[PDB]
């Protein structure tokens, strides 16, 4: 098909224009005062929401060129979000405070390659400084603020998330699902979560997720082999009988029992799942057990000299809910006893006096981490049917971010940490003046975010960044309140993996842009 | 698609422009002086109405942005309709006239966070205000009059919802169906209601109520959960044959038996509707079995070696008519002898006194008070199809504000609770003179209703609520007479939780709409 | 989909103006001076009519409001016709001169609901004037001069009517038929009349009288509800041979069987009609007996243990012709042998005065009329052929007419009934200025029919109106002679209840559109 292609200053105006209307629709929702954006639907009626994730997710514009530049910040701030759990939002305000500097100064005749490399040395720069500033989330009521605020200052969420993380430990497994209520409940029960994805990805029962969920399935095991799928076969009646559905873990299903085994699966009258398997050779029959003991099944290898022939309706382990991912399958609830497993751990406990090596304790204690560490899982419970698909997404991203704000720290929030950073940046410098005001470009961008949530409020963005800046350390605007103060003594926390994530792909698109002189689309 | 997408007060101005067309339409029907409006038909004969609902649910705009201020309005009156049993039309002058004043603030300059923090304030008080002003239904007459007025002074509608629920009890079963005559008859037959709903949404052939209507239907009652639709064929293939339509009860519907169960019964099925039975283990099953001797239908169990495929067209219940809410089912004159229905109610009551534990009794009363206490059937008389309809509609309008009037009791009408507690908010303030004015805002709109039903008296809105307001009390304007006096004595009365709900649900969409900064929709 | 939304001034005058297309088409054909309006067809020559219900029928409009305003009064029009057997044209002129008049006023800025108040009370004074002024009809002169004016002066037709009464009596059964050539004949027969429609509409071979016609059919009775069509087959069989169209009458006819030979009457090469038995319990069990008797066949039950399958072809009775309309069936020469028959009915009449409840003395009463009553048979003669089926027609709308006529008595025709109660309702009055222009509203349109009369004779309508409010009684104009005089003297009589319901449902429509304030319908 023909295109329509356009260069420098008219490929960057449209660009500009496009980045233009999807910042625009999206900032208005930033901090606490956010505003409200409608969003229509193709029946019925329209959605209201404060959150920046669902309004870009939406934007698409007629001009072509436009639509490119809207696009094009989606995806990076889209990355952000995927990468720190948060800051869809302030990525996306970043990104058009620097595009619009950035391109004023290229339409002012300034060397764009140099501009960028300004950019980009002011923000290795900011992710230090940030780093320096960044300090621990160790603590129950840090968790439970910063959850708090990426939960969009639910305390509920909050407490829920630094709920788990107190009873299943700060890497321990949390999952996120829906259940039946008004109302949100935390779980935590005997699980466990190692790496295996799907073997075939059409098992997937929910392709939103892109992962399988079985309901109080059967679990199985090997070993051996899996050549062929007869010896599959009399496994397969009795689990076909009770309504349970199955699932295959171990070890490596090959041949027709890989294949034909998937067939069954796009057909209704069956409902099964295979795994990766475990981390073998020798290890595996380590793990094995290890699932076996949890699920309160039984290991049957040829090894051994036992069949699959004679692996009845008990032989297999049991487990209340079951979820396989692409590189990940999680046990929930496994129907063990406590005897069983409890015993399991102190067996795997004797080995770390029993390890030769650093390498041996590290797996070993990474077992005993599955087994003794269970699964917190926490059911949103937002009760509607279009109310419970959404908040599972934002919880799901709530803890990851607070997960983030466990591994690299917090910031004070507010964008009162870039408003920091920037200032200690002040004597920062390039090669030449070109790369001087790149430099000065990302540094007044880096006000944008607390700028913005100000407007919000309906006061004078001007004085209070004037009366921050004017501060010192974690002082800053509450905008929930109306008043300054101590930002971490207020419980305004930002993970910093979620700040630096943000000017880290908003200044990528950013440079991208700045350095584009073509753009190639189809005609309208 | 590729969207249209506005900003502040170019948003904002089509979004009131779509609430004005919505308003105004609907307004014009308000109280018992109420204007006609006319409805087409894409065939046969216009229809003319007083309902607010049926108008509301007429309305969608060609501007897409106008049309999403409307489906926001009409959404937030239909769920106080839904929860308070009328109010529709209330509640959209209520909301017209918040928005209106909100955003005449609004382009004035006025903070729109502290202008909806205002309204807010002055509901919270008002919903108290109304509280303590309100007054229990204790009896027949007033319980009359209230249905009477849900029925737009129908005082045969009153005296029935009266009779039903002093047959039934105030705690108990009335349901609604067509007459066969002119007359109205209201009759008490065998029946009964548990919480269960339709499986899938889809199931509804009646989509103003949401409701499942089956006449004359057959009852599968299932001691197993269907996931195949195979082993449901003979029994269907029997069903279609006696051109009868189709009520399963089992322990769930899943698979391709619901899948194929939703696309079939949309055209060759070809009715069929499926609920989850309530509870678990031996009470579910004695729970099936009550619904089985109701029916006169067999229970179909695998454990006593019965399946689906064996299953004759006498193994299946049947009753008069039954109908599915989402969260209830309806089961109304059950063919099922007395003997059996009189058998079974002794038979519990033996189980009463052989029961060790207080749980128990309490837990199989509710059974027996299911089969003894049978349900109210109320038939509409006559006078043609048309008509008939619009009866049936008038009689359930009143039924469901009659049940609020006994929950939350009732207040002056014509709009004078109001305008009452309005007056004792005088002296509300907020935390700056933003939040005042969303406050007197608030208060203004409180006035709406009565004005409105005055203006459509064809008198002067103004002299009315002035005369009202000089006025102390239950004082007011009967609008039917247009004379002033008491308005409980003049046995004009509003369900409390009719008003309250009202006045909620406009200020819930109204601060949403001063909020809203962007909307984005589809192109024209 | 969106709608197209009209409000107050502007929504009324489209209305008004439909009205207008629809009332100028309709009221040129009114009287014996009727012009001619010349109506469409896909092919050949075009229809020319002097009948209002005619013309009528036709009239759609592409503004979707402006039709609206006409389908409105088409259908009260119609509802008027469907009541008392005649006066379609004339209630469409009394509407439009209501609206007309009505709308005048509110544009003046007077009350809509006073005004409506005003004509409600001078229309129901006026239908107690016209109950005064109404005469009784009783010899078969008068019948036959009410039957003659329906007719359009046709002398013949009333005659005949005259003579079918002075037979069956004036509340007998009386059906018109093709008859041989240019002979009227008049015999009565065995036969009777019960309300039950068709089961299938498309079960009718005459889609423009609206019903099935079976010609010397066997008719099966049958005490169960016929299901599966495989108990019907063996009788079908005989019904194929023989060539002898089938009437099915039994408890219902449902599935299987409904949608089997709905459809073979479709296709042709089948001839077959299915009705259900009237009333319920053992009642219905007599009716059936009923015509078992008078068709000379037998019932076949499942409680003394008669199969379908086993009934044979002289199980099923023989009438000379079948008439099955939507709301009756005729039933006309039963084959049942006189003394059967009488002996039926004298068995019935001894359960009369066994009746220990005066419902039953009723409903036996009914039963005996029936039996022993028998059908008029009305044969049209004609000339040629296309001159019997509108001389036929004329009949069929002479005898609804002449019905209500013998019901609720006679008045001066030719708008003189109208004048005259008009005029005697001078001093009424109402609460207000507003009341008192309604009620004159009201008043000047009771003289627009005369007027109309008197317009499409091409005389001068206020010289003659002005003639006839001058003279008193009967005293009018004669539009065919052109000549003034007693109105009952000329034979020039309405039927009281034509008058009455024409002004009644003109009233109603013409104050349902005074009050009017929106439209709402489909984008054009
Ligand atoms: N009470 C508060 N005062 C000031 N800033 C706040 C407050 N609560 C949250 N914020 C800020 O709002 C920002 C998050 O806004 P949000 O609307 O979630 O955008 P994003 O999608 O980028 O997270 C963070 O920078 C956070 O510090
Ligand atoms: N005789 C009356 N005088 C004054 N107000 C009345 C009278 N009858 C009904 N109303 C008022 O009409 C309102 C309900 O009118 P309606 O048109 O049904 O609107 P909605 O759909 O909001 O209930 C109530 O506020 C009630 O008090
Ligand atoms: N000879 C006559 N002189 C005056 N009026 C007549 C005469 N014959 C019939 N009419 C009147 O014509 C009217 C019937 O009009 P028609 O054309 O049948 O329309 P509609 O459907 O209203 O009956 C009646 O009011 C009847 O009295
Ligand atoms: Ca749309
Ligand atoms: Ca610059
Ligand atoms: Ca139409
Ligand atoms: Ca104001
Ligand atoms: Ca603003
Ligand atoms: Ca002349
Ligand atoms: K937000
Ligand atoms: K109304
Ligand atoms: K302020
Ligand atoms: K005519
Ligand atoms: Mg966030
Ligand atoms: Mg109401
Ligand atoms: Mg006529």
């Amino acid at each position: 098909a023909a295109k329509d292609v356009k260069f420098g200053n008219d490929a960057r105006v449209k660009m500009l224009r496009g980045v233009n209307v999807l910042a625009d629709a999206v900032k208005v929702t930033l901090g606490p005062k956010g505003r409200n954006v409608v969003l229509d639907k193709s029946f019925g009626a329209p959605t209201i929401t404060k959150d920046g994730v669902s309004v870009a997710r939406e934007i698409e514009l007629e001009d072509k060129f436009e639509n490119m530049g809207a696009q094009m910040v989606k995806e990076v701030a889209s990355k952000a979000n995927a990468a720190a759990g948060d800051g869809t939002t302030t990525a996306t305000v970043l990104a058009q405070a620097i595009i619009t500097e950035g391109l004023k100064a290229v339409a002012a005749g300034m060397n764009p390659m140099d501009l960028k490399r300004g950019i980009d040395k002011a923000v290795t720069a900011a992710v230090e400084e940030l780093k320096a500033l960044s300090v621990p989330c160790s603590d129950s009521k840090a968790i439970a603020q910063v959850g708090t605020i990426s939960a969009n200052s639910d305390e509920t969420v909050g407490k829920l998330i630094a709920e788990a993380m107190d009873k299943v430990g700060k890497e321990g497994v949390i999952t996120v699902e829906d259940g039946t209520g008004l109302q949100d409940e935390l779980d935590v029960v005997e699980g466990m979560q190692f790496d295996a994805g799907y073997l075939s990805p059409y098992f997937i029962n929910k392709p939103e997720t892109g992962a399988v969920e079985l309901e109080s399935p059967f679990i199985l095991l090997a070993d051996k082999k899996i050549s062929n799928i007869r010896e599959m076969l009399p496994v397969l009646e009795a689990v076909a009988k009770a309504g349970k559905p199955l699932l295959i873990i171990a070890e490596d299903v090959e041949g027709e029992a890989l294949a034909t085994l998937v067939v069954n699966t796009m057909r209704g009258i069956v409902k099964v799942a295979a795994v990766k398997a475990p981390g073998f050779g020798d290890r595996r029959k380590a793990m094995l057990q290890d699932i076996a003991t949890l699920t309160g099944g039984t290991v049957i290898s040829e090894e051994i000299g036992m069949e699959l022939e004679k692996a009845t309706l008990e032989d297999l382990g049991q487990a209340k809910r079951v979820v396989i991912n692409k590189d990940t399958t999680t046990i929930i609830d496994g129907v063990g006893e406590e005897a069983a497993i409890q015993g399991r751990v102190a067996q795997i406990r004797q080995q770390i006096e029993e390890a030769t090596s650093d390498y041996d304790r590290e797996k070993l204690q990474e077992r005993v981490a599955k087994l003794a560490g269970g699964v917190a899982v926490i059911k949103v419970g937002a009760a509607t049917e279009v109310e419970m698909k959404e908040k599972k997404a934002r919880v799901e991203d709530a803890l990851h971010a607070t997960r983030a704000a466990v591994e690299e720290g917090v910031v004070a929030g507010g964008g009162v940490a870039l408003i920091r950073v920037a200032s200690k940046l002040a004597d920062l410098r390039g090669q030449n003046e070109d790369q001087n005001v790149g430099i000065k470009v990302a540094l007044r961008a880096m006000e944008a975010p607390l700028r913005q949530i100000v407007l919000n409020c309906g006061e004078e963005p001007s004085v209070v960044a004037n009366t921050v800046k004017g501060g010192d350390g974690n002082y800053g605007y509450n905008a929930a309140t109306e008043e300054y103060g101590n930002m971490i003594d207020m419980g305004i926390l930002d993970p910093t993996k979620v700040t630096r994530s943000a000017l880290q792909y908003a200044a990528s698109v950013a440079g991208l842009m700045i350095t584009t002189e073509c753009m190639v689309t189809d005609l309208p």
